[PDB]
C-alpha cells in the first residue's frame, strides 16, 4: 500500500486505541498498526528517494519500523491479556518511536 | 552475568553516555549496553520465579530487552555518524523502556 | 554453544518444520531455533576475529541476529496459534535473513 495511508492506519488507530472501552478495541486496532507498519517498512519515503537502497540512511529508515513493529507486538500482548489500561498506556509510549522517525525522515 | 549485574551495567554505561564528550565513548558504551540488555534477557526476575518459563509474563518479560536492543542501536547509528548530542538524547528516550518493564517486573 | 553448532542446530529445525504436521511439532522446532539464536547474537565470527566489539561490522552482524530472534517469535506465535500452515511458510521465509548474513559474513 501507500506509504501515506500506512502512516495513515497508523495514526487513525492510535486515537482509537485512545478512546476504547474494552480490550477487543484495541486489539482490534493494534492488529491493523502491525499489518500497516509491516508494510510501510519496505517503503522509499519522498526525502530518501535519492539515496542507495543501502545508504546508512535506508538503513536506519528500515530500523525504525522494526522497533515500531516489537512495541505495537508487546502492545498486543497487553490487549491480548485483558490489560486494556497498560495497552493503552504502551500505545502511548509508542508515540516515540513515531516522532523519532519523522524528525529525521519526514 | 548476573541480572542484577547486568542491570548495573545498564545503568553505568547509561550514565556515561549522558556524561560523554566523544562519540567512541558513547558508542563503547552503548555496545556494553546491548551486550548486558543480551546477557540479561534469558534471565528469571525475582517477582516471577514462581512462573511457568513460558507464562505470559514471562513472555512479554523478554519482549522489553528485545526492544531495548533495537533502540541501543539506533541510537549506535547516531553515534557512529559523530552526531554526538543526538545520540545522547536517543538514550535519555530509552529511560521510558527501561521504566515500563520495571513498573511491570521489578 | 559453538556459532557452529547453533548453526546446525537453525539448519536442522528448518528442516525439521518443513516436513512437520502439526503445530506441536513446529513449535517444538521453532522454539530450538529462537534459543539457538538468541546464544548465536553474542557470537564472533570467523571473518569477524579482528574487529572490536564494537565495530559497526559487529553490530550489524548482532542485528541480524536480532532480526532473526524477532522473525521466529514471530513464527513461534503463528505456532502456538495452530496456524500450521503459516508458521511452516513464515520458516522457510527465514532464510532471506541466513542468506543476508553468510553473503556478508560468513
Ligand atoms: C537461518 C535460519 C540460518 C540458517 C538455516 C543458517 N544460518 Fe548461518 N552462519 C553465520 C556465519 C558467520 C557462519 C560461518 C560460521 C563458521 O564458519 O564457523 C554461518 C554458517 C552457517 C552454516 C554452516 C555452513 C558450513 O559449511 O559450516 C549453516 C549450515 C548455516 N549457517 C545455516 C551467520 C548467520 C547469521 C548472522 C546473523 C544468521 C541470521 C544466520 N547465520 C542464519 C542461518
Ligand atoms: C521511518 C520511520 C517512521 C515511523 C516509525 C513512523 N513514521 Fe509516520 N512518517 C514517516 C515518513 C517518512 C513520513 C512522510 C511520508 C510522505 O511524505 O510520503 C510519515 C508520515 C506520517 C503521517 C502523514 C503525514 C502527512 O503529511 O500526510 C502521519 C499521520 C504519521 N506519519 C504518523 C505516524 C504514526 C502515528 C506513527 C506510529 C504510530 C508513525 N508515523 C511512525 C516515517 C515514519
Ligand atoms: C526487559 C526487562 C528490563 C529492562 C529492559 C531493564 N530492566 Fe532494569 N531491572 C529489571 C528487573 C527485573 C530488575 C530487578 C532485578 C532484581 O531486583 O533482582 C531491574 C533492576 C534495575 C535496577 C536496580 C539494580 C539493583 O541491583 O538494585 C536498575 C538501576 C535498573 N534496573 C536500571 C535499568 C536500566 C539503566 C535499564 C536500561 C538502560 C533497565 N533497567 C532496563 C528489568 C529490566
Ligand atoms: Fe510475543
Ligand atoms: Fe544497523
Amino acid at each position: 500500500a501507500d506509504l501515506e495511508d500506512n502512516m495513515e492506519t497508523l495514526n487513525d488507530n492510535l486515537k482509537v486505541i485512545e478512546k476504547a472501552d474494552n480490550a477487543a478495541q484495541v486489539k482490534d486496532a493494534l492488529t491493523k498498526m502491525a499489518a500497516a507498519a509491516a508494510d510501510a517498512w519496505s517503503a522509499t519515503p519522498p526525502k530518501l528517494e535519492d539515496k542507495s537502497p543501502d545508504s546508512p540512511e535506508m538503513h536506519d529508515f528500515r530500523h525504525g519500523f522494526w522497533i515500531l513493529i516489537g512495541q505495537i507486538h508487546a502492545a498486543l500482548h497487553l490487549a491480548n491479556e485483558g490489560k486494556v489500561k497498560e495497552a493503552q498506556a504502551a500505545a502511548e509510549q509508542l508515540k516515540c518511536t513515531c516522532n523519532a522517525c519523522h524528525q529525521k525522515y519526514r
